[PDB]
């Protein structure tokens, strides 16, 4: 099983493929299992390298990923899949999160250079025979290769760091990783603050002034004076200007806070991996400074020891090969999904100007 | 004393001069009288009408105040001079704001017909000797030509008006104003919430963004990821420009809502003079229903009875003129104060947005 790693400029990284691929997951379609009005969803997979698509309920997708999860596990992390639900099964709005989070979920997958290609993962997707599968679904449920094991299938183009150097990649980036998912708890706490403060109390404002103009113009107009008309007018229309500021307030963030959330939501994902995937470094860093105490006290020899060496090492550039990953694509992500937020705050202000604009040019010079 | 009253299409008004003129007042002076430090503060009005300018006192503009109250309250409302404060006689902010507040009251009085023209209001304003002062307040202070009275020296050029005509336009003056207090003290109260939501938790907020997003940018910048620099640069000044953004916001209100608000105090004030300024008319209207009663029981005659008529038709005609400069001056204000809250709120949405737009241009392209 080919798991290569190579060195760079920036470092040890994964092989990535020349020949790039993604996949497509829509079309909710709808199948069946004799059991009368039980009837699960399904969805499709069209994969880009070859055009023939596949049928997957969620069922399927979440046997995927604790297979992905058992199998790299220890060593590249892997995707949450969304929750299991309100007990809402059959809708729009369910069915459309829940394919777009698919969709997401599956884009990931096909982007990682070691994940994309393996057999369960590609073996998920080109099956014919409704056999041909339940075959796979069986050779991946007896894979041991598996856990830790994983390391075993990895081969690092470079030479070996000691013990010490290893231990030290771990800290680094466990002090990383720490350090961001801080980090984006609180881009998440704010931002949510912020959600919940533009679709509530900011538009009932807009919503009470443009209704206060309104109202006044009204008035005015009982004064019965002659000589107006033209004013109560303008005010009347600045009011009803604001009221639909409101709800254009109220209905922003679905425009461009939701992807930055959504994104920082993903990353919250990786980064609560992290505190499993140290541990089992850190424990086996730690089982390499017993090997001179144990080569001395005559349990293992010289050979063992070296191999103890060697071996971890393989760990580091397969943690190394995670993390160059993560912040290959970490650079790539936060840089496209703020560039987003803003282009849309953008248009958001240049909109309300232009609707203020308009009740202004209402009201007379004079 | 010149008061003429005539008649139009939108009924009765005062003669409106063709030489109209306003006056100026600031320079805020320093005038000094034996006290040792106790040198009250001075301002100079400038008319426009003949460029030869004069000095005068807050306490000056008092006396001038309660004068025009009692010659005219009868029949004029006279707008409000400011209170008497926190005991903050002497810096920058407390001279602004009222002096601000005296341009314009002075404004207000040079901008009506009937006062603008007066003796005590123009020997306020041109005179030189500081002796020559003193004699137009004494010959101000013995005027006995008040209250009441004033109506005696005003002259209508149209018909007589019966009780029943007079009655009916009381109650509408009553009923328009009342309805227009009610209506402006709500527009006061949901500006004054909002503006105090402006300086307070809106800018926070923005804060705690700029803030949130920069702590993030620092995390990244620990990374220690072999391939980025660019990003987090782009991150830490989207910060700095929320925090901008919350100062902007914060320091609004000063340029808009401020003059919306205040025009609309201004307003608060005429108003109130409601009603003592329509129940004298009221009781006069009362006391001529008794006309009849009266002539029948031999109290006074029919010469006497139909005087009571012409007489308080007389009144009338010099409410009705007052109405009339009311709703002439209340529409071209509220044209004015809308005109300019829309503008500046135009300026605003559009400078944000450009703020906002050179913080994305800091996006690469990778």
């Amino acid at each position: 099983e080919k798991i290569p790693i190579i060195v760079g400029d920036y470092g040890p990284m994964w092989v990535y493929p020349t020949s790039t691929f993604d996949c497509v997951v829509a079309d909710p379609r709808k199948g069946s299992k004799m059991y009368g009005l039980k009837s699960y969803i399904e969805y499709q997979l069209t994969p880009t390298n070859t055009n023939r698509s596949v049928n997957h309920r969620y069922k399927h997708f979440d046997w995927l990923y604790e297979r992905l999860l058992v199998k790299f596990g220890s060593a590249i992390p892997i995707p949450s899949l969304p929750d299991k639900q309100v007990t809402g099964r059959f809708e729009e709005e369910f069915i459309k999160m829940r394919m777009e989070r698919l969709q997401a979920w599956m884009t990931r997958m096909c982007r990682h250079p070691v994940i994309s290609e393996s057999e369960v993962f590609q073996q998920f997707l080109n099956f014919r025979d409704e056999k041909e599968w339940k075959t796979g679904k069986r050779k991946a449920e007896r894979d041991e290769l598996a856990g830790v094991m994983i390391f075993s299938t990895m081969e690092p183009e470079a030479p070996d760091l000691d013990l010490v150097e290893i231990e030290q990649k771990c800290e680094a980036v466990g002090k990383f990783t720490k350090a961001m998912d801080d980090g984006v708890k609180e881009l998440l706490t704010v931002g949510q603050e912020h959600w919940k403060r533009c679709t509530g109390p900011l538009p009932k404002e807009y919503q009470k002034i443009g209704k206060a103009l309104q109202s006044l113009a009204t008035v005015f107009s009982s004064s019965g004076y002659q000589g107006e008309t033209d004013l109560n007018d303008a005010i009347t229309e600045a009011g009803k200007t604001y009221e639909e500021i409101a709800s254009l307030v109220a209905e922003q963030p679905k425009k461009d806070l939701h992807f930055l959330m959504e994104c920082n939501h993903e990353y919250k994902g990786f980064l609560g991996c992290f505190p499993d995937i140290i541990g089992t470094h850190k424990g086996a860093i730690e089982k390499v400074k017993e090997s001179d105490k144990l080569v001395a006290t005559s349990k293992i020899t010289l050979q063992d020891k070296q191999n103890m060496v060697k071996r971890v090492s393989i760990m580091s550039y397969a943690l190394q090969a995670e993390m160059n990953h993560f912040h290959s694509n970490r650079i790539y992500d936060y840089n496209s999904v703020i560039r987003l937020y803003l282009e849309q705050q953008v248009q958001f202000y240049e909109t309300i100007a232009e609707k203020l604009r308009q009740a202004l040019s209402r009201f007379p010079v004079m």
